[PDB]
């Protein structure tokens, strides 16, 4: 296989604005095709990016700046993945639909990037809900790390596998009183797991792995799953980053179709968490070790001081269905404390005073289950409320209503449910029966309730439902009406399809 | 029209070796198409460039040092720019889009060369009659200096770097480090490009000549006998500024366009200090208030913006393309400005020592004269010695040999002429009649001989022939053996038909 450590870990461009001014500022990203050396022990790997980059252009914003996009599709017509077309009306309708969602984000639902405001190459042909080609971001939230990735219905596991995905940073007032590492000691890492073929091209299943004959399956095919052979950190398979022996702010950032990381330093450093999804905690959290989930975004610190001239490998303690290899997936990337100090470097703590957040006065309470269903060919229909994301609308908060939400998992998987627009807080997790809901559908529970820990108290908007377990969440619907998603984050899920419309108002 | 001086000149971002030891250096270039800025005011422009940059990725290289690269064809199997199939014959079914990387004043074997017809499209599916190698070699047997590499494929070079693909390729020598010039941020590539702009942003290239009544019998699209465009390009960008300390800067220009020769001179008639030519280093730097640049000429400069402080100095034009220069707009080239801080001098030193003076009494004396004649459709074919690019070869050096070329130009245009894998030395022009000449057939001199300019009394690979004129240029054909080729570098006519194969036995 690929010789590890190779590779110098990319920092990702800033994205640079077509024009800016006090009033706003505008940006004109394009996507496109383009080839890319990911290792070089194999050949260029055809890629669909923002801007030619992988991952695409860090943006960077700050609180409240009217950031104007104009998201562009300049990709081929036919699509260089596997599409099934057994999953979504065959009256096709192009088959490349792109449409940007930027993760995180407080935005209007006319940019929000609705699955169905989809667009082909130069807005030729558009989706139900399309309504405008340049997307705007006011940006009325918290210093946090965003991302935006690709969310066309029905092909966002093949659009984001493909490369469609970048950084979007939101910059504080409060954050820069924090006195952390920043400008070079402040990185972007966007984990990924991939599989290449020989000649350097990308590997995505046409079928599931065991699948018989040819018996009742159509081609390509669906797959419940997908876990990569290989990790990229950013852009390249297996890096390593040259680093001075001082403390970094790394914003790490799981951007996998299905793959959940359980990170720690080789040496057992101490890795600092001082944020998630949605900002910083109301405290910092020493890990050693954690899981990072599809989508979620841990803000972190790391010190090589006191490393000096010494290599400290980022592991991974997390399989995919299947134990983790020492030789491959069992690491993410390599840090080489080798670079000299710029300068004198010493740097030392309050952090943001944590709301109250009382869910005793809530305007409502909802109890949603996840559930598997079956189809004509006989392979698994992951769904919400047993609720097709085409049937009609259940999840409908009131503009300024605080609800909380029940996230039921009967199911023998652990899912990353993510909710756009908002930011929640987790109330509780709390263990049920997992074996009466076979005879009966009554919950009763093992166990009392379990508070969340330290790093999941603050803001968060994906957050992983255990299996055997109802997880207490919740939101405040604020601001900005209309129809948005709440999902999935499993790529192979959120498409057939554990997605639904989430109409505020 | 376009509003000048608004984009930042960038700077062409330096090629990183794929893998790298003390035996060689290997880096894999892949040609791709994508779409770029540009100009702020105008949308993403449709471009085929060299690892998705314009200009591409400037490969720095030291003498003698083994560079490996792999040039590999990522395009389209169709053109976007018009494509005139009635100048070159069609063997059996040569494929549209042929791609052929050619190192424009490289000391390279014939192999690694760039040969028009060692052509290949999408990742090698089909060649051309003389393709061989897959990777090229270039073991930088020269002195330090300004090179370029291009497309040079087959009666498709015009439409092939007009599209982009063209970028900087620098020979760096143990006794250039020495010379205290400007170095790293100070030591800046410019390749000036003419180009026309449709409002929707993309290119235009002529699908035919400026007048033409009733479609006459002539073909659609067809090759124009000159290209002048209308904004003028700095690096990437159209009319750019550069942000510059009140110092000296080394800037190393290049004319990089189709037919367009540059009159370059600073608005503030400051000295543009050339120091070297296409070879390398002048026998002395020679101050120039303005100087003519002619396609794929080099003049290797310094600047000093130090008495200038805070003011704005734009690089203008005086050298019009068929018609007056505009003012307000093929007048000027790009702006400085003087307002970057100091970080961190008075020159050094007449230059470089070289071969003693033009003893000439070679193996050979050779007489070829440049020629138009007329097609089927009645416009002109260009031609050297009247013979077309695949007739016979007449120009046959041996490998040892030293010849002289006495160049006659009864043309009425300017007609600049380079030769591959040699760098000769002008001996003199000489002025005679034409009207003698284009009436009975014997040259006959007006004035006596005129030895050259100060900064062509250097090594050149690229050298005007002005019309009514005789130059005379020694060559000494070593080191290597083979097939080469040489041409008049306007691309237009290069195509139709002023390109001779040249045989080094
Ligand atoms: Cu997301
Ligand atoms: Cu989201
Ligand atoms: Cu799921
Ligand atoms: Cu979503
Ligand atoms: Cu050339
Ligand atoms: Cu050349
Ligand atoms: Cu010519
Ligand atoms: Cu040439």
């Amino acid at each position: 296989n690929l010789e590890k450590f190779v590779d110098e870990l990319p920092i990702p461009e800033v994205a640079e604005p077509v024009k800016k001014n006090p009033r706003q500022t505008y940006y004109e990203i394009a996507m496109e095709e383009v080839f890319l050396k990911v290792h070089r022990d194999l050949p260029p790997t055809k890629l669909w990016t923002y801007n030619g980059s992988l991952p695409g252009p860090t943006i960077h914003a700050n609180r409240n700046e009217k950031v104007k996009v104009k998201w562009m599709n300049k990709l081929p017509l036919k699509h260089f993945l596997p599409v099934d077309h057994t999953i979504h009306g065959h009256h096709d309708e192009p088959e490349v639909k792109t449409v940007v969602h930027l993760h995180g984000g407080v935005t209007p639902a006319s940019s929000d990037g609705y699955p169905e405001a989809w667009f082909s190459r130069d807005f030729e042909a558009t989706g139900p809900f399309f309504e405008r080609e340049v997307y705007e971001y006011p940006n009325h939230q918290q210093a946090c790390t965003l991302w935006y990735h690709d969310h066309a219905m029905a092909l966002t596991r093949l659009n984001v596998y493909a490369g469609l995905a970048g950084f979007y940073l939101i910059s504080d007032a409060f954050e820069k009183s924090l006195e952390l590492p920043k400008d070079e000691y402040d990185i972007p890492l966007m984990i990924m797991d991939r599989t290449f073929q020989e000649d350097g091209a990308l590997f995505y299943p046409s079928r599931p792995n065991n699948t018989p004959e040819d018996s009742d399956l159509p081609d390509p095919s669906i797959v419940p799953f997908f876990c990569g052979e290989t990790i990229l950190v950013n852009g390249k398979v297996w890096p390593y980053l040259e680093v001075e022996p001082r403390k970094y702010r790394f914003r790490i950032l799981n951007a996998s179709n299905t793959r959940t990381y359980e990170l720690h330093l080789d040496n057992d450093a101490t890795i600092l968490q001082i944020g998630s999804d949605g900002g910083f905690l109301p405290r910092p959290v020493h890990h050693q070790s954690f899981t990072i989930a599809p989508a979620e975004r841990f803000d972190v610190i790391i010190d090589f001081s006191a490393y000096e001239n010494k290599t400290i490998t980022l592991k991974n303690k997390a399989g995919c269905g299947q134990e983790v290899n020492p030789e491959t997936d069992a690491n993410i990337m390599q840090f080489k404390v080798t670079r000299p100090l710029k300068g004198r470097a010493p740097k030392t703590p309050i952090f943001k005073p944590l709301p109250p957040l009382r869910p005793s006065r809530a305007d409502q309470e909802r109890t949603l289950t996840l559930t598997g269903t079956q189809d004509k060919y006989g392979r698994p229909i992951l769904l919400l409320d047993n609720h097709f994301w085409n049937d009609p609308v259940t999840e409908n908060p009131r503009l300024g209503s605080v609800e909380v939400w029940s996230i039921v998992n009967p199911t023998r998987g652990t899912h990353p449910i993510h909710l756009h627009l908002v930011q929640f807080r987790v109330i509780d997790r709390r263990p049920f029966d997992t074996e009466v809901y076979q005879s009966t559908g009554d919950i009763v529970y093992t166990g009392p309730n379990e508070a969340p820990p330290l790093h999941e108290q603050g803001y968060k908007d994906t957050i992983q439902a255990h299996a055997g377990e109802v997880i207490r969440i919740i939101a405040r619907f604020v601001p900005y009406s209309g129809r948005y998603v709440w999902h999935c984050h499993i790529l192979e899920h959120e498409d057939y399809d554990m997605m639904r419309p989430m109409d505020i108002i």
